[PDB]
Formats: C-alpha cells, structure tokens, sequence
C-alpha cells in the first residue's frame, strides 16, 4: 500500500513523498519526464540521458485527490490515494502505473491498454509488435541466430507504443521485460539492482517522437562520409600480404573500396590465446605502417578489431594488472575468468585506471594510421556475476559496459583527432549510445536464408529507438560449409538499401563480393557501384539522422499512422524518403505482393508507372534485382560512381524526378559538406541543394537554391541534368530564369541537347548549370 | 655535261667544285650526309635538319677517277668523270646518282635498283610500295577523300627504300616527286624553287635507320600524357552551354574524356566572316574562363582551333596589317585573296612581325585557360602564288609554312609554361616537324568505309618518316546524312589501337560515342575504358618514341626485314611491340586472315593459343572485338581505369605475360613519370620498371627491377597481380627472394590467394608487392 505524503517544487523538479519514500520527477524537455523512485538514496547515474542534470520550467498544479506537473506537451498526473501516476499528451492518457514502483529487486508495473500494440527491447526476432512476450534485459551473444530470438546482443530497456510514446527503463542491470505475457493488461519491468527510474517520451506522430526521444538521449554525430562506402571484411585477414591481396583484388575487380577491416590476426596467429596483445603479429604484419599509408594512398581506409578482455597469456596481462586497468574480485584481485580465448580478464572501462589504460593504447595505434575501430563482445560476451567494476559489480552494470566502452573510444578520439569524425563499430550499448557515433551490426548471424528474413526486422527496431547505422553481416557470417549463391546474392543486394555495405563472414567461405564467381560479380558489381552514385541520397538522409534522430531505413507503418495493423510489417521498408525496398529472403522467388501505400509509384528499375488505392502490387522477381518503387514526387539525386569516397566530388549531378499530377508540391533536398568535418553542421560549413517542383494541368515549375556558408572545394557551378520521368508529351517550352528555350523532340541520347523530349521512354531531359543563385526551369504547355 | 675540277676539304665539309659550281658535303652524323648544291649562292635555309650547322669528322680519300666521303657507317663515292655521287653502308651501294642535279627548276635525277620497293611522299593513298607512282610536292586538301589520293594536306618530300635509306628532298617549294614512273629505273625529284639539297640517312635494320633519321631531323618530344586520352570533338560546338553539356554527358554515361576540342564557333556563329578574331563570341561563350575552369575542375582540358587566315571582315584586320603581320603582295600591300570563308590575308610566321603579334594572341588566351591548340588549315589551304612572305613567295615556301608555323607555337608555349610539355596537333608539316611536337590527323576523311580502309596506309606511311601520333578522325568526318553504325563502331574500334583517341565529325551525325545508341554505347564503353587501362602500355611506347623514333604503330614488314614482299602489307599493323591488329574494314565480314609471323600468337580477347610456321591464321569476327593477337614473350601492362589521366595512378598493377618455351628470354619495361614535365625524361626524373623472363624446360623465373630517379608522387610499393597466360600446369612451387610459397591449385577467383592456378584458363596468377629493390620470382615444376 503506497500513498501520497508531501511534496516539494524546488527547482525545478518535484520531489514527491510517500509513505514509502522520495519520488523526484524532472522534466528533460517540454516532451520527455524522467521519473526517479528511491530518490532519497545513492544510486547509479542516468545511462540514457544525453543530459542528465537537466530541468526544464515546468507547471505544477493540485486538487484534492491529484497533483499535475506539466511542461509544453507532456503531463504527469498524479493521484495521491493510492497513489499512482499516469502520463498524457494533450488530454490522451499515454500510459498509466499500475502498482507502479516495488522494492526488495527492482520492479515497475504499467497498465497496457486494450489494443496497444508494443514495439521494443532491440535485438529480438519475435515479430514487431512485441505484445504478449517477455524476455530478459541482458545483453548476451547469439551465435548463428536464424529466425528466432528472444535475447540477442543489442538489447534496449525500452519500448515505442502505437499510442506514440517511448517509454525507458533507465537501468542498466541485469532484468526482463514482460509485456502483457503472464498479466495480458500488465506490462513489467524488472531489474535485480541498478538504477529505479523511467523516462517517458511523448510524440504527435512517429517522426516528432523519435525527435523527442533522440533530443534527450542523444542525437548521432554525423559518420565521416566514408562509413557510407564499401567494405572489405572476413574473419579473418590472417597477415598483410593476403590484406594486400585483398585490396589490390578490389582495384582488378573493378569494384568500389573504402574500408578494409582487420579481424583477430592483426594481433595474434590463433583464435585463442592472443587477445590482448592490442599490437601487431610481426610475424604476419611485418610493416603495418607502410601497409595502413600505402592503402591510404589508394583512398582506402584501416579499421582494426577490439576486445574487451585481456588473457593472461597475453603481452599485456602484467602490465593491466600493474595499472590496475581490470575489473576485481570482491578481494581486491583482478578477476580472470575462462572464455573462449582462454583465460582473461575484463577491462575495467568503468574505472579511471582502465580507461586511461585502454585509451593510451588506442591513441598509440591511432597515430601509426588507424582510422576507426571496431569493438567486439561489448555485452560483454563473458561477465561472470563476482566481477566488480569501480561503480558496481557486473549484474548491476553488464547492459552499460559497452555504452561507456564507446563513450571512452569517442571522447579518446575527439581528443587525438578533433577535426576527425570516429567510426566506431560495437556489437551491444545501452540506450542513448548513438551519441558517442555507436554504429552497431546484429552479431554473428548464421548463413541461412532464415538469418537474411530477420534482418529488416532487427534493423526496424533499433532504427525506431536511435540507431540509424544498424546494418548486419552481409551475406551471412556463421558456420555454412560451402557459398549458397543465390542467398548470398540477395543479401548483398538489400545491403545496398540498408545502412552500412559490409559483408562479413567466417573465412572458410568468401564474404567479399570481389572473391565470387563471374555471374555474381556481373550482378554485384553495379549495385555496389549505385550505392556510391547514390552517396547524395544516402548522405542525405544521414544529415537527417543527425538533425531529428529520423532513421535511414523507415518502417512501413509511417505511412499510415492511424493504421496500428501496418506495424506488423517486417518485409518492406522505406529506404530515405523516397524508396520503398522489398527484400528478397526465400530462394526461388518468383513474385512479390508489395503493400504501396495508396499514390502512385514507380518501378525504380524498369520505370514502370502503378497507382494503387489501396490494394498491394504484384512485381515478377529477377535474379540482378530486388523489388524496389519509387515515389511519385521523389528527386533521386546521383553522383558519378568513384573507386572510394575519398575521391568523392559533386560537380557532375545527375537528379531524377517522378513526376505525376498527383502530387502537386514536391520538395528534395541534397546536403553536401567536406565528408570528414565533425563541425561542419554545427558552423554552417555546408552546401544544402533545395528542389521544389510545382505540378498543374499545364505547368510543371522547378525551383533550385542553396544555403549554408559552402565549405573547401565546394563546385561554385554544378553541371546537372534533371530527367523527369512520366512526363507530359505536351510541354511545349521551356524557360530557364525566364530565357526560353525549345524543348526538342527526337535524338535525345544522340545530340548535346538542352532540352529534349523521349516519346518512347516519357522521359523529358534538362541539362544546365547548377550556379550559386537561385534558378527557375519552367515547362509550360 | 658535269665534271669535276677541285675540292677544298675545310672544315670539316667537303666543297667540290664542277664545271658547273659548287656542291657542299656535310656529314650531320656518322650516318646521315647533307648534299647542297648551288652551294655557292645565298637559298633558304634547312628546314629537315635539327641541327643545320652541324657537321661531324668524315674521312677523305682521293683517286684517279673518285673521291670518297666517308663517316661512320655511310660513304659518299664521288665519280670525278663524269661527275656522279653514290652512296654506300659497308660496300653496299644504298643510291646512285644518274644525272643527279639539273638546273634552270631544281631536278635532282637517281638511279632505282631493280625489285627495289619505295615507301614515302607522305599521306598518300596509292600502295605501301609507291614505286611507279609520279606525284606532286604540295600540301592540299583533299575533302572527304576515300580510297584513292595522290595528293593530300600532308606530303612529305621522302622516301624510305627496302634498301634502308632514307632519302630527304630538303625543299619546301612546289615540286613533285617521280618514282620510277616516267623512266622504270630513275627516281626524279623536282622544284619551282627553294633549296637545291637532298640528305641521305643510312641504317643497319628499319628500326635504326629510323633512328638515325629522327636524330638529325629531330625527334618528337614526349607529349603530355592526356594526349594518350579520350577527346570529345564536332566540327562544332555551338555555345558554352552545349559544350558543358558534352563534358557532362561524358559523365553521365560513364566514358572517359580528358579533352574538349572546340571548332571555328567560339570565335564565331557562322562559318564564313570571322576567322581572324582569335577571340571568344560572348554571344555564345559568355563565361570562357569560368567554363574553361570548371572544365579543369573535372580533369578536363579544353583545346582552341585556330587558322593562318585573317579575314578582313574579322575584328583583328586593322590591327594585324597595322602591325604589318600579314603576308604581303609585291607592291608591299597586305595580300587579300578569296577563301571559302571570306576575302582575307595570311599571318607571315616566316616575319619578325607575324610572329610576335600571332604569338601574344596565343600568350593571352593561353593566359585564359587553353591546355592545347589546334592548327587547321596549315597547308596552307589557299596560298596565291604572288603572296610574298619574308623570306620568299608562296610557291617557295608553301611546304614549309604549317612547319614553321608550329615552331613558332611550340617556341612560344615553351617560353610561357616552361614546366609543361605543349600540345599542337596540325593538318601539315615538313620533315621534322615533330620536334616541334607536332600531332598530325589525316584531314577530312569521308564517312565511309574506304576512308577507314585508308587509314592504315596513312598512318604507316607517316610514322615511318617521323610522325608517331598520326590519327585519324575516329568514325569519319565529311558529309553523310545518316549514322553508318556499323563503319562507326569499326573506326573506333580501330581507334583504340592508334595513336590519339579523337572521334570528330561534321556535327549533322554525332562523332562522340556518348551520344551514340544503347548497343554502340555498350559496345564502345568497355573499349574506351581499355584504352585507358593500357595507359601503361602506350605511354612506355611514346616513351620509346621519344628516345629513338619508333613509331607507335609498326608495318608488318618489320617482322621480316629480309621479305619484302611483306612491305606491301596494309591492312595488319603492330601496335607497340606485342600487339598484331587487324582492323576490319568492310561491312559484313564474318573472318579474317591474318599474316602473323612465324612464332605463337595469343587471341587478345579469347587468349586462344596459336602456333604457326608462316601460314596465316583465321579468326572468326565478331561486332564488340576486332582481331588482336598478342606475341608470345609479351608483357602486357593495366592500370585501373580512371575518367581522366589526371587521376592516374599506378599504386595497382596488373601485368599478363604470355608465356611459351618457344620464347626462352622476354623483356618488358613500363615507363612512368608524372606525365606532364617536358624535362622527366633528360634529368631521369622517371620510374622506369623492368621485367625479364627466363623460361626453360623445369622453369620460369621473373626478374623485376626499377631505375631512374622517380619523380614526385611516384608509389614507393606498387601491388602487383601477375598473370600468367599459358602456364604450365607442372609448377610445384614459387620462390619470391628465397621464400618459398605454396601454389594453390584452387579457387583462386575466390580466395586473397598469393599464387593460384587456374586449370580450366591454364592462368597462373601471383599477388604480390613490388617495392624498390629488385624482385626475384622463381616458378619450378
Ligand atoms: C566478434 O567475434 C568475431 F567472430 C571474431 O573477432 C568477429 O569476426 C565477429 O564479427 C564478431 O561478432
Ligand atoms: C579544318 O576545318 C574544319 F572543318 C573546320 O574548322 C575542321 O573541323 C576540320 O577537322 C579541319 O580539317
Ligand atoms: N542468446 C540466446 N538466445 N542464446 C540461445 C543459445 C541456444 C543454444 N542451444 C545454446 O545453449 O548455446
Ligand atoms: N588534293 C586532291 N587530290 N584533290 C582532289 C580533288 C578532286 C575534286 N573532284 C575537286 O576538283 O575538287
């Protein structure tokens, strides 16, 4: 039995009393409250607050049964006896305590309410909607997972509702999330220690929410352009001639690289036994520093694999222990414990020692020509219950490990290089990660087609709760005993379409689309080629990420809010704004039945024009594509292909309208900067492209502009051919800032043309120059 | 009747004295004697020479009946009575004399030996062997010409004989040349005017007496290597905006380009009526600077037409006869005369006064921006007989005047970017023009299949006598009403093959491939590529251009210096050392037979094996390829393909070289420098990297080496893939410096393999890194 006691408003939080204890509730904005239980004692901080000191003005009113605190958008209700809080936005009820807070363990309960459905909880393979589960929040490796999982690597403490709010469980300790499974109107939260606070979030549509949410978790700084590009990766690249090889394979291939990755063996010959060493097998890596300057030279960038464990066996298990840089035993040892690799430690990234240890060692490696980092087994994949971390022993921070593990990586490297963007790629975080520039892949995912059929889902779900870089092994990492072509095929075809173009696998099978047989590289090749000429769309939505937390890839049911059925959907996803992308993921596939949202749409590689009311469309299939629509509206820019980002230029731009009377306003942007500038947002240092199109009966006006203060090498003037597919065979001129100019109407591929009309494709072609001021191209029948 | 009456042998000339007057000897090398008769009275000057002043220590021997001339390796016989000189290498007699020099009109009469076969007079089109062909000296067009000329824009007063001697008419007057046709055995030259000298050259084999022509003619300096590129060209772009339309439609359809050619329209809108502005229409050009700029932004050079031709309707009249830079009439006015494009006078750059003000119009737009120019007309086109230049009138100096004219420029580029290498392409010249690095092309060749069939001839016939970068206009230039698809594909097919990749054309039918149909677009792109991949290999052939005159494309008929019935070959050429072409010349043709020389020859494109003792090889035709055979021993060299030379880059190399045990000993080199310093090759400011194979019964071992003192941005490691074509299927194992590596006999498409062979291709490929010490790799069954 809880009920209301007192409370005081001093500042600007509230601190409310109960027979049971201090409640302190804090706005964090006019959209987000953060509610602390046991406010009264010591206990870990916040993980998940971008800002956790945070209060904004918020308004605090009482009756007699109830108290309100209230900031723009969100308010808190509370009711004194028996007490209980319930939150709303405007006057809907979002969600409502049920018992609430209970103590020794920590336990939350929440009413659901009749039709709710539930996404949430990161990495699982269960179905969107998430209702009717319960799993544990403890963050665990699953080795060649297919199509099911109910605890992967990646778990998040939260959820996002179709009522439009997110709810999380600021905890990072070992606990399970139960919703509506064992009380079918009961959602339960569940820890053995840590922190006893959530944080709800409130949105007027899924794009406001995510906005909301990343304000106060944290927003992803923009990733150098580079992590956009391909690369090379297996496990493992087992010394630097077959490194050599496989970049030079690359450059014979014809095939675009920007990244190589090196597994395990940069630092040790076995599996077992090595880890760290965190320094070069000079053995098999004999002259690294002229390797890393020699691939720089071809534009091709280093990125090296870490852990978080250090063995015994290892060059460097004297000197951590020395530094006391390792986790303890309860006696005040540093705690070895057998993994895999064998017998190690774990380092203590929670501590002072350990990090300024770890950091040392990723500064070293850094100035010798690393250029980002790849942290492995962050969950931490071993974390036996005895090991003790400066803040609290493992149960009680196990889920955070890698979140700070990230934060030391990002601070470490903003310090070494602060005109550098860090790529830093780990397996498992907490929530608000994305603001230390967390890139994380869905773990060691097996070579089946049941692996490929999960990923959008998993991709879906940490997209929506801040992790727009979330990509997987592509083609398939674990186990398999020889190359299932036509999977591995369409793995690498959705990786175009999907964050980060990183095929991965055990070594025993290629994973390098370069090392394939000629059928394969005759499909691969100019898909990987389209990603880079895509790089302006791509990048795009990039910066959009940043600015609002919006996620690369979208789930279908932002097309439709007031439909909560289109949740379920895990197959087709939209790709930036314009592209909605249908996976291919059983072999044999002969057609597919894709749910367009009502409009017009186009096929994006046959041009082919449907419209739709409602009901799905049926697309035969083909073995070089996956199915793919265009939105009527849409303005697909592209650049010319390049061999690597770091020769990536803009000064031949290419952009695809899809025009339809249907859809009278169409806007596009393209945000161009120097690709590496941390800064660049923040300083203005950019060069945003605006297109608008305006669509009537007898008009179709375009209007071009640019903002931002430019940057280095920015092109003052743009070469730019504009084709508008499905365009009227009416247009009778053209006026370009009021010159006109005769629109021709034959030998379009075949003349310098300025304007030129294609009856047989319905494609009309402009080409000019894309100059500093602003530009108008009418066509007018 | 001419005898002789004394000698003076000082110094170190020989001077004889006839009856008749003087005749001066001068030896401008061991190998090559300048004869001058009328050796007494003032005439032109040399223009074949380098060195006209020069004159090396011969030997005299006198006796009753002769006296004898002699250096190095060729002897001059001097017959007293009656007075007749010959010319021997060892105790071979090279030519004789008959009446030798004959005066008033210049005639000097030799003696032919019989089966003696005739190459020379130029551009041509007669047969290879121009024996029993009577011929005029003086430069003309010939539009659209086809299969038949005897008289076209670029005539040269030489010939080469099966007896291998050069002989050189040093005259620039109207003349013509009678090869055994009047008289079967007398070899006639003949002028209105002008310098009465011939100079004979001597050389062991074709190549070396190649060499020491170029040696006292001069030879070409090496060309920028953009010239090795893709060059958009029409006769016309009409504006800026169609010109930067071309450049983008270039990127937009994925071809390489270097170079935008711009014909007579940026200087005017018409044809006729503004030649002689040698300024922008703003009309139509209205930012040159900004485009010319954009352009280099985009590694893209633009190349300006210009003419000898001064109209008096053009804006620069009164400024060019005020500075009295014009030709003049014998009264001492400017020289008006009608041309096609108007009535106007002729720029004198035989004057102090022509010169300097031509010049500094070139200076002041060079200033602007102009990579290259080009000179049309040089014939000159029209040349009145009564225009007086400073040194004499037209019909003495007329086969001189486009040579004179590139000196001019070439002296005037040099002195304005002394740090870069100049670009002059012109329509005729004299002999040695190509030290002031002329590039000619063969003219207004008709759209046509005979006028591709020409081109071979052409292009040997002025290679042989200096000229390595005769090309012609890929695809045709005149008239035509319509695309002949297939003629259009063969000639730039053919292009790829020869020494400038320039597609040009009167622009009712498109000459760039990027504005061709799908089929010719995918057919061409992949041939355009190559020729950029094969950078290495044509540049290293300039290269030996520049060191010893060695044409780029070589007859057949080098192969076998002891057959002459080979010289009559015109339709299979060498291009470099490793490559047999055969063009296909006619529609339809569905096989060729090609007369390879005894040896084995590789299908460049099918890497079939064929072995033969002198009987011809038939390939079967196909539309995309035309039949290339690769010899045995070749090392064939690529580098990645890039869109412009300007991002060239050798840190990749792919080498193939084609073994067989018919080829014991094989030698490769692969000249690199920064491509641009015209002083790389004399202060060894190059990367000069050799490749020796030594192939016997249980072995096959690669030395590899570098010399030269490298150059700025030369890679210190280059990643090298070594293919070899044809390899034994019995290595066991390969030593790189002594370390010894397994060869997989497996998967090497599919695996980062260091050595792998590939059974069903009989490929052996080896990866590895090729650094500045030398390379040892030792194959061993
Ligand atoms: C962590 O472990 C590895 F298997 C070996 O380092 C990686 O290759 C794998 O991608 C990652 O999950
Ligand atoms: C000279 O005249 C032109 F026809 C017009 O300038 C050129 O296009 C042609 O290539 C050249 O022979
Ligand atoms: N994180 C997971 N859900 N792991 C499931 C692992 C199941 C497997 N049979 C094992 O015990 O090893
Ligand atoms: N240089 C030449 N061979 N020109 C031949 C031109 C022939 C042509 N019938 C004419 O008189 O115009």
């Amino acid at each position: 039995a809880v009920f209301y006691k007192e409370h005081k408003l001093r500042n600007d939080g509230l601190v409310i009393t109960t027979n049971q204890g201090n409640i302190r509730l804090q706005f964090k904005s006019e959209a987000a409250i953060e509610v602390l239980y046991r406010a009264d004692s010591k206990q870990l901080p916040s993980f998940a607050l971008a800002q956790p000191e945070s209060a904004i003005k918020a308004q605090l009113t009482e009756t007699e049964n109830h108290l309100q605190f209230s900031g723009g958008t969100l308010t808190a209700r509370i009711q004194k006896r028996p007490f209980a809080i319930s939150y709303y936005r405007d006057s809907e009820l979002l969600l409502a305590e049920e018992s609430g807070f209970q103590v020794n363990k920590i336990n939350f309960r929440f009413y659901l309410s009749p039709g709710e459905k539930i996404l949430g909880g990161g990495q699982r393979i269960l179905g969107m909607d998430r209702r009717g589960q319960r799993f544990p929040l403890y963050n665990r490796a699953h080795y060649g997972y297919s199509d099911h999982s109910g605890q992967m690597y990646f778990g998040l403490p939260a959820i996002m509702s179709s009522k439009q709010y997110i709810l999380v469980f600021d905890n990072s300790a070992s606990g399970a999330m139960d919703i509506g499974k064992t009380e079918s109107d009961i959602l339960q939260l569940e820890a053995k220690s840590g922190r006893s606070a959530y944080i709800l979030v409130a949105g007027n549509s899924y794009p406001s929410l995510i906005e909301n949410f990343t304000q106060v978790t944290g927003r992803q700084p923009l990733p150098p352009r580079w992590a956009l590009g391909s690369f090379a990766s297996r496990f493992g690249y087992r010394s630097e001639a077959e490194t050599r090889a496989t970049v030079q394979k690359y450059k014979t291939e014809d095939f675009p690289l920007d990244t190589i990755v090196l597994d395990l063996y940069w630092f040790g010959k076995d599996i077992k036994g090595h880890m760290g060493n965190l320094d070069w097998d000079k053995e098999n890596f004999p002259t690294p520093l002229d390797m890393m300057a020699d691939f720089k030279q071809q534009g091709v960038k280093t990125v090296l694999i870490t852990e978080p464990f250090v063995l015994t066996s290892s060059k460097r298990w004297d000197d951590a222990v020395k530094a006391k840089a390792l986790a303890k035993d309860p006696q005040g040892q540093p705690k070895a414990f057998e993994l895999y690799f064998g017998n190690g430690g774990i380092i203590d990234v929670f501590s002072k020692e350990g990090s300024r240890w770890f950091s040392s060692i990723y500064k070293d490696l850094s100035k010798q020509g690393v250029a980002g980092w790849w942290g492995d087994l962050g969950e931490p994949e071993m974390h036996p219950e005895d090991t003790q971390h400066a803040i609290g022993d493992a149960d009680t921070v196990h889920n955070a490990y890698g979140h700070r593990w990230a934060e030391m990586l990002y601070q470490q490297q903003l310090d070494q290089f602060p005109e550098l963007r860090p790529f830093i790629m780990m397996r498992a975080g907490f929530v608000g990660s994305q603001r230390y520039g967390m890139i994380p892949w869905t773990g060691d995912v097996s070579r089946t087609w049941g692996g490929l059929a999960s990923q959008v889902e998993l991709a879906l779900q940490m997209s929506l709760l801040g992790f727009g870089y979330i990509h997987s092994d592509l083609g398939g990492f674990a186990d398999g005993e020889t190359l299932d072509k036509e999977m591995y095929i369409r793995w690498l075809q959705y990786g175009v379409f999907q964050p980060v173009y990183r095929p991965h696998g055990q070594d025993h099978i290629p994973s390098e689309p370069v090392f394939q047989d000629e059928e394969t590289k005759a499909i691969l090749r100019p898909l990987v080629k389209l990603r880079y000429r895509m790089l302006p769309y791509i990048y795009t939505a990039a910066y959009q990420n940043t600015l609002t937390g919006m996620p690369l890839m979208r789930p279908l049911f932002f097309s439709d809010e007031k439909n909560p059925a289109l949740i379920d959907n895990k197959t087709s996803y939209f790709w930036g704004d314009s592209l909605l992308v249908t996976p291919i993921t059983q072999a044999g596939v002969e057609s597919v039945s894709i749910p367009a949202p009502k409009g017009v749409w186009f096929d994006f590689w046959k041009d082919t024009r449907y419209q739709t009311d409602g009901a799905p469309l049926t697309l035969p299939t083909d073995l070089h594509t996956i199915p793919v629509l265009v939105k009527a509206g849409a303005f697909m820019p592209y650049v010319p292909a390049v061999s690597t980002t770091e020769d990536y230029r803009s000064d031949s731009l290419e952009i695809h309208y899809y025009a339809d009377a249907s859809v009278p306003l169409a806007q596009g942007e393209i945000f161009e900067d120097d690709g590496k500038d941390p800064n660049s947002i923040k300083r203005n240092q950019f060069d945003l492209l605006t297109l608008q199109a305006t669509h009537t009966d007898n008009q179709l006006h375009f209007q071009l502009a640019r903002t931002g203060k430019g940057y280095r090498g920015m092109p003052e003037r743009r070469a730019t051919t504009l084709v508008i597919h499905n365009a009227s065979d009416q247009y009778q001129h053209l006026d370009i800032n009021g010159k006109t100019i005769a629109i021709a109407q034959a030998d379009c591929a075949s003349t310098p043309a300025l304007a030129c009309y294609d009856q047989e494709r319905r494609q009309l072609q402009l080409v000019f120059t894309w100059g500093r001021e602003a530009l108008n191209l009418r066509l007018h029948k």
